[PDB]
């Protein structure tokens, strides 16, 4: 079965950013009470604070669940905080499949850690005004660029859903 998901917004964002997300997966076979979302209490996207946040969250997240990894789908600045956890904290043991929406990726890193044991999916669109593409794309990933959805258009697209759907069963 599926790895439990954690959803991981960005500056200004929030766990409800991900309504729409969660409810596609739910209707593509993920369990609704394995996808789970953090809340950033802070919400300048500050790696410093959000990376061990999310450290912390996705243990609890194994703890409860007795998972041996989860899967990530993030969006622009938690693209960010997900690579600094995975490629600075304890996150390269505990992630089996990582999709980034926008992820302002490059903040962190040009190449994604571990990508022959982890699976990367960065999904971008030329319309998005938020996040340049250039710091999306990411080295070792599968890099997927779509046109015509605005950035926070890319939590409500079907055609981004697809992907992430993609991303999160990539062998
Ligand atoms: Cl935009």
């Amino acid at each position: 079965s599926h790895n439990p998901v954690v959803m991981v917004h960005g500056i200004g964002g929030a766990d409800y950013n991900f309504i729409g997300i969660k409810s596609y997966l739910q209707s593509q076979g993920w369990t609704s009470s394995e996808l789970y979302a953090i809340n950033f209490i802070d919400k300048t996207g500050n790696n410093i604070n959000n990376a061990p946040r999310l450290s912390e969250y996705i243990k609890r997240v194994l703890n409860q669940t007795g998972a041996s990894k989860v899967d990530i789908v993030a969006h622009s600045m938690g693209g960010a905080n997900t690579l600094y956890y995975i490629k600075n904290l304890d996150g390269a043991d505990k992630v089996g499949h990582v999709v980034t929406l926008g992820g302002a990726n490059r903040l962190v890193t040009n190449t994604a850690p571990q990508n022959d044991k982890i699976s990367y999916t960065s999904i971008y669109s030329t319309s998005d005004y938020i996040v340049l593409n250039s710091l999306s794309k990411l080295d070792g990933a599968n890099n997927v660029q779509i046109s015509g959805v605005s950035h926070v258009g890319l939590l409500f697209s079907s055609k981004v859903n697809a992907l992430i759907k993609d991303g999160l069963t990539a062998s």
